């Protein structure tokens, strides 16, 4: 029962595919789908995607609707592909994976995930709907989520965010906070300690502790003061340097959010999809201050503080890898008589 | 149960939509449609319409495989839409009506030619199918066609070729003569008195009558001498003149099919439409004379020669009106010392 005409039905009266039995007219002109709505046409969906403009139409009718996590956390971990669901991709107005299992025959290697094409690719499974548990167990690769405990597994407890159709939030009236599990050639792992970046925005930008809601209402001089960070190079690395044509550091995005209240600034995303580590191309419309790649990362600042200083100042240059959203970042060090010069994400 | 995929499953088991009951995945990309046989891409279907592609596809499956009126006739005749089917116009590789009377809910304007916004439209009605006669009778405005006599009317005998999946012929299997009739606000009208265009090609010319087997083999003063045509104006009407670079006369089709034997020439068919009367843009290889704009006709010789003996040879200039195809058709007639000069089809 499975047709263009009965996808959009569901889009019409329901949101998203709901498996409901109906039927509307439907046009197909240049990657936009249209539907006849009192003798008038209305657009229902533009194509931003590599895929043909119906198959695109129905993934995202099909997409997943619940909290799931954040793509950057997925990638990270090397998932592949997705079981019985589509995991939209937000950033990029398009799936997250291209090939699908038991979802769409146009897309679709497999109808179960435990056919043997499916074997060499990292499965994701979803621990809240029925027998993916089971499916984990027999899996030869994968990485498995659940709201509780498994017994038999150890878990690593994820960040406290999750995406919901796009909006990435700490639910309190869903639960958002996920327990993570991986399996590689037929063995499960012990996921590493990690820090989880924060993913927050340049505009709705929140504290999340005390020395954050410091950091934005006080003056830069009785900060450092407080917290005693002398030394550690915070004029640089976070508030950045704005006196010559070069832009100076500028490398935690609360630096940014700081700056952007007082004056507004350009950003260019050259590279739009979700990362741990961003690349901004940035102009002060204040100063005339540039900078053609500028590496930023969304600590929390404690975080970013205990990081900073664990660290040896002994040695004049030195490459520091650190855990986040469960890989190995690289940071740049460079000290000079016992003190930091700077310290940022590696290229 | 109407949809894409099911359209598509039709055309592939069947070469035209025939109700059975199926689907088969299908890509839209860049205005055609595609299927997956075997893991590969297949074209099944390539819009050249002003409709969109899916729409246009549709039209195509359901187009009439059964012998049906060249397109000319029912321009001429004036019908604006069909009734329960679809003309498909295989010069245009389109519709020949953009509106549909239960076929297609894209383009249906209604379910049933009774409705009271299909009055003011004349419609086509195929008296072959159960209760079409009847509904005939009922109609403002129409256009019928009968295999036999329907009690109650006068009928117009038509032309005795059809066309049939776009060939053009004389059926002896099937039966492509049919009978005319047609109504105009609510009063049936008398047909006149008409000759046909005989419809045929340049490559595949064959002749219909010992006139003209006559023509295609003897030489033209012979011609001339057997069937006594001196003084009409043969030699620049049929033969066509080469001499100057302004091309001369040659506006029986006959006339060319006799020329392209002996020494092939280009024709622009500028705007590719059936009709009664065609225009060429002609370039004689052999010569380098040329015309823009060539009015050509096929006529059956035999009723060329009848249609030009009855004339009056006694005035300089006279415009003449013929009916041919159901409709006027008015000729230039130029006459010196009693004999023509020449006489064409006026544009």
């Amino acid at each position: 029962h499975m047709s263009l005409e009965n996808v959009a039905f569901n889009v019409v009266n329901k949101g998203h595919f709901d498996g409901q039995q109906g039927e509307v007219p439907v046009s197909i002109i240049n990657n936009t789908v249209y539907t006849k709505v009192d003798g008038v046409d209305v657009e229902l969906f533009e194509n931003k995607t590599t895929l043909p403009v119906n198959v695109a139409f129905e993934l995202w009718a099909k997409r997943n609707i619940k909290p799931v996590p954040e793509v950057k956390i997925l990638n990270n971990l090397g998932v592949d592909i997705a079981a019985n669901t589509v995991i939209w991709d937000y950033k990029r107005d398009a799936p997250a994976h291209i090939s699908t299992i038991g979802v769409c025959s146009m897309t679709d290697i497999a109808k179960k995930p435990t056919e043997t094409i499916c074997a060499p690719l990292t499965v994701f499974f979803d621990g809240r709907v029925d027998g993916q548990v089971d499916l984990f167990r027999n899996a030869r690769n994968g990485v498995l989520i659940t709201e509780g405990s498994v017994k038999g597994l150890q878990p690593s407890v994820g960040p406290k965010q999750a995406s919901l159709n796009g909006v990435t939030l700490i639910g309190e009236a869903v639960k958002t906070q996920f327990n993570y599990y991986k399996k590689v050639d037929g063995v499960v792992q012990q996921l590493p300690e990690t820090y989880f970046t924060q993913s927050r925005n340049l505009q709705e930008f929140k504290p999340r502790s005390q020395m954050e809601i410091d950091f934005l209402e006080l003056a830069m001089d009785e900060f450092i003061e407080r917290y005693k960070l002398e030394g550690y190079a915070f004029e640089h690395i976070v508030y950045g340097d704005f006196s010559h044509s070069q832009l100076g550091g500028l490398h935690l995005l609360i630096g940014l959010a700081k700056r952007f209240k007082e004056s507004p600034f350009e950003l260019q995303d050259f590279i739009p999809m979700d990362s741990t580590v961003k690349n901004y191309f940035i102009t002060d419309a204040q100063t005339g201050s540039s900078k053609c790649v500028c590496s930023v990362i969304d600590l929390l600042l404690d975080d970013f503080v205990e990081i900073i200083k664990s660290q040896d100042l002994s040695v004049v240059s030195k490459v520091v890898k650190v855990t986040i959203d469960y890989t190995e970042i690289s940071f740049m060090l460079w000290c000079k008589d016992g003190h930091v010069e700077t310290f940022y994400p590696k290229l």
